[PDB]
RNA sequence: GGAGCGUUACGUCCGAAAGUCGCAUUGCACUCCGCGACACGGCUCUUUAAAAACAAAAGGA
RNA sequence: GGAGCGUUACGUCCGAAAGUCGCAUUGCACUCCGCGACACGGCUCUUUAAAAACAAAAGGA
């Protein structure tokens, strides 16, 4: 179920918006051209983050290499997303 | 009883409410008799005999004597003071 | 973006403000004259301090030498310093 | 036939700025040296024969050994600390008389 | 438990060891010929000793005689000795 | 059960102190003293007071 | 009313506005959005932001 944006959670939900997604972007640049990382703190989206890469190619490679990394004291849980994020279905 | 009307140095309050502190009645007895006179101490215990009761010893006998008749009565701590020259010479005015 | 001035934080926040600005001096003058040593229990300041030198020079060495530096049983992490007008809020 | 030189929980710190006032000596070098584990005590003194010098008390000798090996020569007050074992105890009293 | 061996102890450490025991032999001597009197100043025998009495009935009279009796400023407590393989190894 | 240990709240001084609640008290001191009541984990020892450690989810200031 | 002032509990530090704490939440989105809590005598000035004094019957470590 590849797809160009991972799906995060586990992820601290105690970090600022702007920090965690400055943290990601710093900790997963490395895969590929980022081309956004959405964060929200609503009670049904904290903890989670999608990560929109430029390139299927480089979202592979971050899901498998970073699963289960240590960040901010919980590592976390990558999946592909479910569906197409907006920027890569415009 | 009659009170003490000879006037001395010290003036003997009493009537005071005894649910306040040393410290804090010493002190709010300061701030209200200061402008009378130099004050050479202020003495409060709360013992049996002696809670209620506060000695202010002025260096003036003429400050004591203002002081009384100003303050007499006055609402502190929800309380009217009762004031009063002090029967004896406080030791550090009979040491003088 | 190097200046004259480090940010250093992860401080351990249960020092005196004096206490910890001497034993920030004794460690980090030999890297240059120290104009100023900004430190503040408040709430913006807390485990936080503001070193000034001198040089630019100074400031960058500092930096790098005593990044992670155990003190006061903590890491500290320094950065260069934001702007003064940073500096003046975060000090209020 | 060289000994190793006998390692003790009291390290001895000397070529340490003399214009330091005594007690906040002590607190800056509680600063860098409570990483190593815990510190019982820091001796300092005003004294003439203590001066530049400190001994540092850690409760256990494996404190001492890394905080020597560790701090030597480190930068204190813009001078290089020399870092030794204490001897031994009579000697640390004999230097704080 | 009677033994002709008794043990001492809250001893006060600071006496030397020759004067412990001959004053240990002059407040003992008057129950028994004593053989001999047990002293060191070891972590294992500080403050306490042994008094070997050549009769057992010369150590209860001092068992009961001299316990709690003031000894530089300490008061005695006296007891039996246990075992002679104790006393050897409380000496070594 | 009993006793010793007062180490600990930010982190100090206390815990035989202190604060609080309830009575009682209108009282002339210079030194201070009316009752009564109201917390505490754990360690050690066993009618003995020694030893060496120790808690803020337990009391005062 | 407003603004500035953070001095005070044992006696030290702290004392919101885009911040903090507590509880709940493991949730797949791309128009904000769970719930609860954040005390405080007084002083000074009168849209200025200065000045120099000050409380534990008022919050936190
Ligand atoms: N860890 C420690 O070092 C330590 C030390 C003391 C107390 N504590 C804590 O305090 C609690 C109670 O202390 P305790 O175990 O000593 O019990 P306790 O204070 O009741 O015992 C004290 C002893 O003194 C006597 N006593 C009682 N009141 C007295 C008074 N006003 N004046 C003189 N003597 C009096 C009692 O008869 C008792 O034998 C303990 O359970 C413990 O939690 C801990
Ligand atoms: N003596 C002094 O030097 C001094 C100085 C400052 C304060 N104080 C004390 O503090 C008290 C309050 O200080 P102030 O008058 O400067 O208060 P303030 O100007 O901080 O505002 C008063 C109240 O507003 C509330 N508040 C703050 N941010 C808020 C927000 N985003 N939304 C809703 N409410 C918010 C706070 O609860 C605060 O207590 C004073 O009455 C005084 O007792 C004393
Ligand atoms: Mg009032
Ligand atoms: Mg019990
Ligand atoms: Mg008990
Ligand atoms: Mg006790
Ligand atoms: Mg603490
Ligand atoms: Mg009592
Ligand atoms: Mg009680
Ligand atoms: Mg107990
Ligand atoms: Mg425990
Ligand atoms: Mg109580
Ligand atoms: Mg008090
Ligand atoms: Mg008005
Ligand atoms: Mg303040
Ligand atoms: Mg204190
Ligand atoms: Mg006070
Ligand atoms: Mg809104
Ligand atoms: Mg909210
Ligand atoms: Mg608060
Ligand atoms: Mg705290």
């Amino acid at each position: 179920r590849p797809n160009h944006t991972i799906y995060i959670n586990n992820l601290n939900e105690k970090i600022k918006k702007d920090e965690l997604k400055k943290s990601l972007h710093a900790i997963f640049s490395r895969f590929g051209q980022i081309l956004d990382i959405l964060v929200s703190r609503s009670l049904k989206m904290r903890g989670q983050a999608f990560v929109i890469f430029k390139e299927v190619s480089s979202a592979t490679n971050a899901l498998r290499s970073m699963q289960g990394f240590p960040f901010y004291d919980k590592p976390m849980r990558i999946q592909y997303a479910k569906t197409d994020s907006d920027i890569i279905a415009k």
